[PDB]
């Protein structure tokens, strides 16, 4: 599946307290597959962003099309230019529009609730590796009404991550 464009991605920062200076959690998720790739980070910043979006595209293909929040760090001339590389549609979208988000919003609460789980963890070992184990379990462990992982809905037979 990984040999096709994929059509569209919602990528948005929650917080997570726990994760302390890396508590800015980077979040794209392909509205399709629901796969996600989070990455714990120092900032959201525009710098931040488009360290994430690059190792998105390594970690997930390519979109036609992304969806994000209008904050500052999205609509920067970088952003702009970033984007552009891709010949990627970039939607800021409408204000008062929930469901031009929801998925991503779905994730943010899933990969919480997932890190939840691992206060204990937390302990031993840094937010990257948390976080890793987290999107594991929801990418490669959870399974739909029809079996399947998001993983499985995502790439099929072979992953094509670079």
């Amino acid at each position: 599946r990984g040999l096709k464009p994929r059509v569209l991605w919602q990528m948005d920062v929650t917080h997570v307290s726990e994760f302390g200076k890396l508590k800015y959690v980077h979040v794209t998720v392909d509205t399709y597959s629901h796969f996600t790739f989070a990455t714990a980070r120092t900032g959201e910043a525009t710098k931040d962003v488009l360290q994430h979006l690059a190792q998105s595209f390594a970690y997930m293909g390519i979109p036609q099309k992304i969806k994000t929040d209008n904050a500052p760090a999205y609509v920067s001339r970088s952003i702009q230019e970033f984007l552009a590389r891709w010949k990627i549609s970039h939607v800021t979208g409408i204000p008062y529009n929930p469901q031009g988000q929801a998925i991503v919003e779905r994730t943010h609460q899933n990969i919480k609730a997932q890190l939840n789980k691992l206060q204990k963890a937390g302990k031993y070992y840094t937010p990257h590796h948390l976080l890793a184990h987290a999107l594991f379990v929801l990418n490669h462990v959870n399974m739909d009404n029809q079996g399947h992982t998001a993983a499985e809905r995502h790439w099929g037979p072979i992953s094509l991550e670079v």
